[PDB]
Formats: structure tokens, C-alpha cells, sequence
């Protein structure tokens, strides 16, 4: 299936500037060339125009920083993504902080009876204005897409929820706020924290993950946050957490998903060139994209 | 069985100068002392005299750079190695780029009904003048040993092929040229790329490898290319490839081979002091040799 | 009946290179011109694409050299010949070593209830992998067509055998392997060695041959190997044998066949320009073809 790249230069979902440079950092890391080599009909639809956020002061919720700019950008993203899917193409969204997942899922989900989600991340991203300790919207996209949160975020695309909790699998988690641990526990979301990764091994985690979703979804969206990898492998992220997944574990995961042929959409987020070591993180993202799309060693 | 060390100061198999210093770097990294401690009768036969290759433009060799010099040095190596085996000693060859495998296997194979080969490397080294993208002979030793390539290389020692495809096991591969992928596929060579190492685990890979060769060979030659380890573990190599085997995985491999008692000859190649970090790579090689030769933690 | 020429530039059936130049040597010798003069609707379908054999050391059995390439080439030939017959034309096949008879007979035989065969040769070509003293497939086409040999050769065309031993007549034989003498003896194949040609005379041998086949077949294929003539008359052959048939004996034979009107298909093989004296052998072939197709002195 032909691919369509959409860049979302977003940084309003959090506070470290530079994550808005992720789309071009990955383009510069050679994402087009990489995918063209795999004989893909790759197309670059450019970037979603993001508006500058109103200053905190006259702005409404500190528990929902930059809500309007974030909500509007995601509206545009949802539309762009919706059209790509309608055109029969695979939407590959490049971020940008994780709050863009709200728009990506808003444009994809409407097209599936039961869309599953693989949330590759160090965080759960299931906070609300009530549970969020930062007010950073990049820490709320999964909950908002599950129908939990401010209507400005939950109603993107004119419908909700975008997905069901039983159709979500979290991988590489190692930093959850108390409210989030409770949310995960109660909504019954499937999750493999680093303990399970260390205990079971990435192979078993991926096998179980793929089998689980394949048995109850009709499309799977890969929401890959680069901070899911160890800061040593992916240094250029705004909210890094030590003791993460390795470069190899990430490739195996992508390779196993490629093989499974279950990934119907994807987004690579949180790449921040301004916090990286010579574009290393964008590079990792591009390599991981290659594996996801079927690149093989043999 | 007594060991005989033969240094092969070869760099004509590729383009990065310095890999000819590999033999002395490893000697300086303490190869003799290491092996003597395991109570071996270790002997150092010095180095094979390598002649400088004539100008590429003057002698015909571009898809086969330095063919004359590489072919003759390997002739000498073949003889030296043949004699060591005849004397009832184990030939431990220190390189030198990987093209020296052509001479080592040329002197060992004639002594075995079915010699097996474990090719520990990031590459397959199964290119021919036709498939080679570089013209570097260090990327052709395995194919040449299997009887595929220029006669100047396939006929070293007055016979061919030195080994059969079904008796070869590649491990750690993560960079194969298209022609090579096809070669491996068609010749039916057993291979464990990094995907299999990540998926199955080094223990499994080594168990399967040892059992496979043990069931159908009468001797096994270990051709260990230091670039099979990750560049962070083995930085001093001319053609590094990221996402490689770890220091520990390599020690386990060597430890399990020692245990199986199947390795009848070996060569440690691609050590280049001029691209290393304080002889780190020669050091890893020496350590790995200690394990191979039975060194144990307990 | 219109004629259709099909060149089969094959030399994989034996070891002397050059016999693949036979088709063009005969064309240059003027085969088209010769036949057009007899007012035939002659058509050249070009040549069958022949692949390059795989390395001898990687081949399955040394008693069946180049089996794959020889088997595949014969598959294409059988198809080409089959179609010619279907179009109501006479297939005239130009070789190429004698292994091509396997393809020719595979395309013709299916169209007859009882196809007879006249094998004009110094050899019997009835060897198998077991009885072959050379491993050369050009020494096995008759046996394989009789259904005896490797399935790769006996099953060309999807059926077997192509002919019955009682419908075969050998002429000019003077070099048979022991296994072959036994085969001919036991399968009860009719044969006129040079002893019979010297004792009875070519006229009697032909009279007897034509009457024998005419009484029990519905079509006769002429498999004329140029080495059936004496090396003085036909020097350009890879496996010459002295004391063969003369130029005149061969013309008489062709003249008596034309008269008999029994030949429904034919092939002229083993012409090798690289072992000839100024295209002398291709020239004899062409002349012989002229007589076969009715050319007369008066
Ligand atoms: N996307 C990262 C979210 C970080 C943190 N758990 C928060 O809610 O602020
Ligand atoms: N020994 C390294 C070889 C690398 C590459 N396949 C080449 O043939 O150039
Ligand atoms: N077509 C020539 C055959 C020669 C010999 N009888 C052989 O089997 O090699
Ligand atoms: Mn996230
Ligand atoms: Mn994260
Ligand atoms: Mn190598
Ligand atoms: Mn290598
Ligand atoms: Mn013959
Ligand atoms: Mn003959």
C-alpha cells in the first residue's frame, strides 16, 4: 500500500522547544529514500500548519496548556489523515510531540470497526486535566482517544471514543503517574512495562501483543514514541526516562510487526533535534520505519 | 592440542589502511600470555610476508582490487597453515582483513572430509567480481572458499571448493548485498542474522549451530570477524555496522564452542589499531580467544 | 509439407566447446537457400535459449553433467517442436550436441501412435548415469527417449517413453560402451554397425530399415549425427570415430529415404565449426538435408 507522509511540527503538547523540528529532522535523516528503496510509492504531503499558542495568562486551563492551538492543529491533522486513508494510502505521521496522536487516531479510527493501538512509549499518556501533574497535553492523547478528557480533545473529528481500552497494548512503560496507574488498572489496558520486557523478553512480548490484537481488531495503529528507547539510544527526546528499550529490541519489534502485517497506520513522535547528538534520534526513527515497512537483513 | 600463531599483516583486501597492524595489536594485547595461562603449548610462527599491490590502473584488478598481491599472500598463508596442521597443531591465524580466510581455509580444508565453518560477522563475504559493489576482496572469501569467484582465488592450494554450503553457518549478519542475499538463499547457507539473534537469543543460536555442524562435519573452522560485534564494543574495524553482537554474547558463543569441543582451527580478523580506541578491539579479540580456548569464570 | 527450422545452440551435452555454433554454421552453409530451391515453404524460427550450466562441483551427480541446463533447454525445444507439428509443418532441428534429441522426440512423439526412429550415428547414445563412462548427456538421449534414465530427462514433455525399442533402427554404429551393447541386446533394438554396412552394403541396410519401420510405425524421425560419417568426410565433430560412413553412402541413404516418403521429422546434430576444416561438416549436413528433402541428380 502506498504511503503518505504528513509532518506535524508540534511542540505545544509540552514545554521543551525543538520537538517541532522532528519532521524535518527525520526527512533529513532520509525517510523518503529509505522507503523508496523498499519499492514504495511514498508521497510527502508536507506539514500541518500549527498556530502559536495563546500565552498562559489569558489562556484558560493550566491543567490543559495550549488547549486551543493543540486542539485546532489536531483538527487539521485529523482531516489530512482522513483523506489519506480515503485515498487508499497508509498514513505515516511524523511529529512533533505525542499530543498529535489525538489527530492521527481521529482520522484513522472512523475507518475501522475495531482499531487496535500499540503504544510504544516510556509513558502511558493516559492523564486528564484532573490527573495531569504538568498540564502538558502530550501526556493525555491516549486517554483522550479512549474518550477520557476535555471535550476539545475527545471530540476531534466529531466522534468518540476513537478506540476501546481492550484494543490497546502499551509497551516499554516505565514512568506512570498515580492517576495513570489507576486508569490503566481500571480501564483494563494491556501493558508491558520494562519489567515484563526484562522478564519475558521482547520476542514474547511482541508475540503476545500481535496475537492479542490480531484476534480482535480490524486495523492496528502504531504510535511510536522515541523516548520508549533508552536515552542512550534515543538521546533527543524532551522527557527521557532511563532503563529503556534498546536499538535492537526496537528493530526486532518493528521486524515482527512487519511480518505480522497488522500495522495499518503509524506515527513516530517526540524527536527533538535540539536535545539530540547529531540527529541520532531522527536516524533511529528512520531506521525503525524501514524495518516496520519490511526492510530485512537477509 | 598445541597452538601455532600465524600473523597475516594484510590490508589489500579492503581500503582502510592499518588493518595490517592487527596481528601485532593482538600480540601486544597479550595473546601469548593469555593462552599460556591455560597451559597450552603456544608457538608464534611470525607473519606471512605480504607484497605491496601494484597500481590499480597498471594491473587489471578493480572488481578485484589487488588480486595478485592478495592471491599470492594467501598462497603463502595456505602453505604455512597446511604445515601447522600436518605437524598436529591447531592453526590460529591473526589478521589482517577477511580476505585471508581464503588462505586459512585453503590450508585446513584438504585435511577434512567435511570441514564446517562458523562465520561470525556483520557481513556475508559471499560476493564475486560480478556482485561486489566495492571490488574489495575481503567481501569475497566465503564465496571463493565455496568455489565461487575468480580462479586466482578459488584455486588457492591447488584444489576447490574448500567447503560445501551446507556445512557453513553465518552468525551476526546485518549487512548483505543483494547479490549476496540471493547467493545465501540459493546456495542454501544456514544463517542467523541479528533478527534471529534478537528473536531466539545467542544461546539458542549457538545450540542450533553446534548441533547442526556437529551432526555433519569432521572439523569446524571458526572465522571470527571482529566487526560482528557492535562498533561500541569493537570500534577498531574498517567496515563497522551498528546494532551488532555484544561483548557478553561473543563470550558466551566462544564459551559454548569451547564446551562443544568442535573448533579445529580459527582466525580473528579485521582488527585495525588505527581506527580503534586504545587497542580496545585487539583486546576483545584476545579475551574472546581465551574463552574459545577454554578459559572459564569458575 | 512446409518446414520449420529450429536451432538449438547446445554444447552442455558434452565437453568440446563449439558445437553450439552448429546451427549458424549450417545456416551459413546455406540450408534455407538449398531448401527454397526445392520449392519448399521454409521458415526459420530462430534458436532455443540455452542457459549456462551451474558449477560442476555444485551439480547433483557427476554421471549427469549439466543436467539442469540440458533438461530445461530440452523442455523449451520440446514445446517449440510440438507447436510446429501442431501447425502442420515438418520440424527440422539443427544442433547442437545429440542431447537435444531428447527435446525433439518429446515434441514429436506425442503426435504419433507408433513413432519410428532412425539413429544415424557412430554411437548408440543409450547410456544411463549408471552405464555412462563420461557423464555426458549427449550419450543418453536414445535411452532416455526409450524411457530409461534420470526422470529429469525421461519426463520432458510430461510423458514417457517417447518411443518403443522395436521401432528403433541404428545405422553406422562403431563405438558402443559395454553397458550399451547389453542395453541394445536386451531391449532388442535393430542395429546395423559398420560390419553390416560393409557386409550388406548401404542399399540393403536402407531397404531393410525402410521396410522394417514402414511396416510398423505411423511416422519416422531421422536423428542424424554427423559423426556417423567418417572423420575424413565430416571432420568437425567432437567425438569422431574412424572407419565411418562415406559422403556417398550418406547421400544414398538420404536419397532412399526421400523416395520412401517415411521421414516425418529430423535433426542434424554434432556439427562443431571450431573442430572443422572450413565449414566442411556443416556443408555435408546441408547437402544431406537437400537429398532428404528430395533433391535429385537427374
Ligand atoms: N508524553 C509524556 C507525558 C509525561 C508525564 N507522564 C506527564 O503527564 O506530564
Ligand atoms: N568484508 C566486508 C564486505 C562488505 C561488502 N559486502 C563488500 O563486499 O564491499
Ligand atoms: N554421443 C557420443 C556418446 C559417446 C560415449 N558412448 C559416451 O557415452 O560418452
Ligand atoms: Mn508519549
Ligand atoms: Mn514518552
Ligand atoms: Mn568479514
Ligand atoms: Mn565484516
Ligand atoms: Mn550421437
Ligand atoms: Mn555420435
Amino acid at each position: 500500500k502506498p504511503i503518505s507522509i504528513i509532518g506535524v511540527p508540534m511542540d505545544l503538547g509540552q514545554t521543551r522547544r525543538g520537538v517541532d523540528m522532528g519532521p524535518s529532522a527525520m526527512r533529513y535523516a532520509g525517510v523518503i529514500e529509505r522507503l523508496e528503496r523498499l519499492h514504495y510509492d511514498i508521497e510527502d504531503l508536507g506539514d500541518i500548519p500549527i498556530g502559536k499558542a495563546e500565552r498562559l495568562h489569558e489562556q484558560g486551563d493550566s491543567r490543559l496548556r495550549n488547549l486551543k492551538a493543540v486542539a485546532e492543529a489536531n483538527e487539521k491533522l485529523a482531516a489530512a489523515v482522513d483523506q489519506v486513508v480515503q485515498r487508499g494510502r497508509f498514513p505515516l505521521v511524523l511529529g512533533g510531540d505525542h499530543s498529535i496522536a489525538i489527530g492521527t487516531l481521529a482520522g484513522v479510527a472512523k475507518h475501522y470497526e475495531r482499531l487496535g493501538v500499540i503504544w510504544y512509549d516510556a509513558h502511558g499518556d493516559v492523564n486528564t486535566a484532573e490527573t495531569s501533574p504538568s498540564g502538558n497535553i502530550h501526556g493525555m492523547p491516549l486517554a483522550a482517544s479512549l474518550g477520557f478528557g476535555h471535550p476539545a480533545l475527545t471530540q476531534i473529528g466529531g466522534y468518540s471514543p476513537k478506540i476501546k481500552p481492550e484494543h490497546v497494548v502499551l509497551i516499554g512503560v516505565r514512568s506512570l503517574d498515580e492517576g495513570e496507574k489507576k486508569f490503566i488498572r481500571e480501564k483494563g489496558i494491556k501493558i508491558y512495562t520494562m519489567h515484563e520486557v526484562d522478564r519475558l523478553g521482547m520476542t514474547r512480548v511482541m508475540e503476545e501483543t500481535i496475537a492479542y490484537l490480531k484476534e480482535r481488531t480490524d486495523g492496528v495503529h502504531l504510535s511510536l514514541d522515541l523516548d520508549g528507547l533508552d536515552p542512550s539510544d534515543a538521546p533527543g527526546v524532551g522527557t527521557p526516562v532511563i532503563g529503556g528499550l534498546t536499538y535492537r529490541e526496537s528493530h526486532l519489534a518493528m521486524e515482527m510487526l512487519a511480518e505480522a502485517q497488522i500495522i495499518t497506520s503509524a506515527e513516530f513522535v517526540e524527536v527533538n533535534p535540539i536535545l539530540d547528538e547529531r540527529n541520532k534520534t531522527a536516524s533511529v526513527a528512520v531506521a525503525l520505519m524501514g524495518s516496520l515497512f519490511g526492510e530485512k537483513l537477509m
